[PDB]
This record gives C-alpha cells, sequence and structure tokens, in this order.
C-alpha cells in the first residue's frame, strides 16, 4: 500500500468502531431482546423476537408427504417429497422454464402456468388425488392458492412461508446438525435463533427449544445507536420511507450502503480532496452508486480498472489516487457494516451461551457472498466478542436443504391448525 492521505484518513477514520463500541451495541441489543421475549413488555418492545413455532423436537408426524415448489429466476421447480424415519428425506422432481410468453403478462396469468406445472407433474406421478400440502422456497403465497383455486381440478393447501432467516438455518441445519443460528446480509439484515423454551414467555412450556425471529433490523428507536451515527446516516435516514426506523438495518443493509458510500465520496469532494472538488451530476443523484458498485470496487485487482470503469459509468474522470480513495471509502463502509452486524450475533450467542460452545451459523444474502471481504472481517469480529464460543458459519446451498424447508414449514402448519 502507499502512504495514505492523512486529510482523507481523518474523514474516514469516523466510521471506525472500537471493541468497547461494539460491545455497548451489544450489550442493548441483548436488552432489547429481553424486552422482546417477555409478555409484560413485547407490545412495546422494538426488538420483537417473534415466535416462530419452529420448535427443537419434531411435530406433524401425520404429515410425511408434501410438495416443495422452489422459484427462482427464469424457472421453477417442482419437487415431491417423502419424510420418514434422523429424518429420511427422499424427493423426486421436475425443472420447468418459464416462458416468455408467461413471464409478460402478468403475476395472475404466471402462476396459472405455474399451476398448470404442478397438475402435470401430479400426473406424471398419480398424485393428483393426494391433496398435499406445498411450500415455496427461493403474497406468491396468495397468487398461487388462487391460481390453485381457479383450475379447480386438484386441491391443494399452500402453507405459509418461513421467514429468510430461518430458513437458512433449517436448511443449513440440513447439512451441519449443530447449526441453530439464521442470518440474512442482504438488502436487510435479521437474525434468528433457537432458543430456551422458558425464556419464550409469549409460548408456555419450559421444555426444548423454539426458533425466534428476532427482526433486530428495528433495533435503534430509543437511540440506542445514536452516539454511533454519523451526518451521513443521519442523511439516509432523513431521505428514507421510514424515518427514525430501522436504524441498525440502515447501517448495515444492503438496501443504504451505496447511498452511504456516495454521500461520504461527496464529503469528501466538497473538502477538495476528490475529483479536483468536481462530482458529476449522477453522482450527486440519490441512489445513483449502487451497493453492488461496492463489492466492485472492492474486489478490484489492485489495477484500478474496475474502479475506474465504474466511476467512467457515473461520469467521472478519476485519477489512480481518486480510484484509490474510493476503495478506502467504500471499505470503511463496509466495515462498519460488519463490524455493527457482528455486535448483533455476538449478544445472541453471548446469550445462547449463558443457557449453557462449539456453535454453527447458517448465513445468507448478497452482502455476506458477494461482498469480497465483509463474511471474513463480519468472523473475525464476532470470534473476538464472543470468547468461550468457537463457532462455525456456513452457506446455504442438491436441494435437499430446501425440501426440510418445506417439511418444516408444512409441519409447522398441520402442528398450528393450518
Ligand atoms: C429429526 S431431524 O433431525 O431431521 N430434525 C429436523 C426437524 N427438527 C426441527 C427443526 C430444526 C431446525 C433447525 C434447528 C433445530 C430444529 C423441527 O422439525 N421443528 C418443527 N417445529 C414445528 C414443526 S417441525 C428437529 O427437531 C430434528
Ligand atoms: O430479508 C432479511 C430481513 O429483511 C428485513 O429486515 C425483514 O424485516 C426481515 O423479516 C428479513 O428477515
Amino acid at each position: 500500500k502507499p502512504m495514505p492521505l492523512t486529510l482523507v484518513e481523518q474523514i474516514l477514520a469516523e466510521f471506525q468502531l472500537q471493541e468497547e463500541d461494539l460491545k455497548k451495541v451489544m450489550r442493548r441489543m441483548q436488552k432489547e431482546m429481553d424486552r422482546g421475549l417477555r409478555l409484560e413488555t413485547h407490545e412495546e418492545a422494538s426488538v420483537k423476537m417473534l415466535p416462530t413455532y419452529v420448535r427443537s423436537t419434531p411435530e406433524g408426524s401425520e404429515v410425511g408427504d408434501f410438495l416443495s415448489l422452489d422459484l427462482g429466476g427464469t424457472n421453477f421447480r417442482v419437487m415431491l417429497v417423502k419424510v420418514g424415519e434422523q429424518w429420511s428425506v427422499k424427493t423426486k422432481h421436475q425443472m420447468y422454464s418459464i416462458p416468455e410468453d408467461a413471464m409478460t403478462g402478468t403475476a395472475e396469468m404466471l402462476f396459472d402456468y405455474i399451476s398448470e406445472c404442478i397438475s402435470d407433474f401430479l400426473d406424471k406421478h398419480q398424485m393428483k388425488h393426494k391433496k398435499l400440502p406445498l411450500g415455496f422456497t427461493f403474497n406468491v403465497v396468495g397468487l398461487l392458492r388462487d391460481a390453485i383455486k381457479r383450475r379447480g381440478d386438484f386441491e391443494m393447501d399452500v402453507v405459509a412461508m418461513v421467514n429468510d432467516t430461518v430458513a437458512t438455518m433449517i436448511s443449513c441445519y440440513y447439512e451441519d446438525h449443530q447449526c441453530e443460528v439464521g442470518m440474512i446480509v442482504g438488502t436487510g439484515c435479521n437474525a434468528c435463533y433457537m432458543e430456551e423454551m422458558q425464556n419464550v414467555e409469549l409460548v408456555e412450556g419450559d421444555e426444548g427449544r423454539m426458533c425466534v425471529n428476532t427482526e433486530w433490523g428495528a433495533f435503534g428507536d430509543s437511540g440506542e445507536l445514536d452516539e454511533f451515527l454519523l451526518e451521513y446516516d443521519r442523511l439516509v435516514d432523513e431521505s428514507s420511507a421510514n424515518p427514525g426506523q430501522q436504524l441498525y438495518e440502515k447501517l448495515i443493509g444492503g438496501k443504504y450502503m451505496g447511498e452511504l458510500v456516495r454521500l461520504v465520496l461527496l464529503r469528501l469532494v466538497d473538502e477538495n480532496l476528490l475529483f479536483h472538488g468536481e462530482a458529476s451530476e449522477q453522482l450527486r443523484t440519490r441512489g445513483a452508486f449502487e451497493t453492488r458498485f461496492v463489492s466492485q470496487v472492492e474486489s478490484d485487482t489492485g489495477d484500478r480498472k474496475q474502479i475506474y470503469n465504474i466511476l467512467s459509468t457515473l461520469g467521472l474522470r478519476p485519477s489512480t489516487t481518486d480510484c484509490d480513495i474510493v476503495r478506502r471509502a467504500c471499505e470503511s463502509v463496509s466495515t462498519r457494516a460488519a463490524h455493527m452486524c457482528s455486535a448483533g450475533l455476538a449478544g445472541v450467542i453471548n446469550r445462547m451461551r449463558e443457557s449453557r460452545m462449539r456453535i454453527t451459523v447458517g448465513v445468507d444474502g448478497s452482502v455476506y457472498k458477494l461482498h469480497p471481504s465483509f463474511k471474513e472481517r463480519f468472523h473475525a469480529s464476532v470470534r473476538r466478542l464472543t470468547p468461550s464460543c468457537e463457532i462455525t458459519f456456513i452457506e446455504s446451498e442438491s436441494g435437499r436443504g430446501a425440501a426440510l424447508v418445506s417439511a418444516v414449514a408444512c409441519k409447522k402448519a398441520c402442528m398450528l391448525g393450518q
């Protein structure tokens, strides 16, 4: 690395977060999860800790057979699943490519094509009498119900989807049975984990555990993060659709990460430390610096070409120094996102530890998967904040994890009386 520009470093250093800071954030998250878990304070609690009814014991034994529907980009998978016995997950499936016609009509006309494919599948395997439960993997539930009803020839119960943190936990559990935490760092950020039943005051029972959906994005309503906010965070918060809300997520989520960078670049520019104090009209446009650009700038192999090309797309003609500064502005934001995020997962893992540590954590999300070194910085920060825990991280990815998600969602549904 070259000797950095001092003036720039003083501005980017404002993003730094010390251990003592993250422990502050951690402890504040912890008290907020306590408020969420308890009957008495749950309604005013901003971190809701939603019981998911996904228990540590297999329930809904009378659901052995079901249909799993993995809805993807340009196609979908229909999959028949039979659960037996550890659970014996038997599957057969079919890939269906969505025609361009079906893609480009309306959402209702789309799900009629999906329903049509389901009919063919059931005919192919002689199951059009069986009235199977159907889960979704990746209001489409509503659309499929209406599209099946519209057909009338076969009957089918489309169950409620699980939260994406829960699906991540369940599909990662398939491959590593030590997984008891699900986490998403994409557009938004959330976490779920297996809580002790005695702590889940909203569902009575002492025995076993239940997944709890933290919905921790809402953390910060009472100013729990105020001392750690910066002018740019405040600006993002004011221009957003929901000012004063989702403050924790605003620091971390992919939804705003690009906008934060853009604002940092404008500060630098206005300080005459970047682009000779001259921004483009694109750069002065809200939303122009896409979050994908951040990962791209931080992927640059050292030759400045991915950075140059991105900045050129915004109507800038950057010097080599300008490209270095952008990289460092991107890293500041990323690394701060990773810190803030690690403080949340640390509060969860330390809370789980008190009740008892080798533990696996399932993770998903574009930021965690695709941002060059978010995961690395994130891992190291959590491990630091969680002494006496050994944390294995895995990413969700033959379609049997998805089948296990759909089995749980259907069995949950049976258990709750539909
Ligand atoms: C027999 S098994 O080894 O295949 N197996 C997987 C399923 N589960 C949990 C879900 C898991 C989800 C991940 C964390 C631990 C519970 C489970 O099925 N929970 C349910 N809650 C409501 C309906 S079903 C089990 O208890 C054990
Ligand atoms: O998609 C990740 C997360 O984004 C948002 O925070 C949603 O509120 C939450 O339900 C979801 O788990």
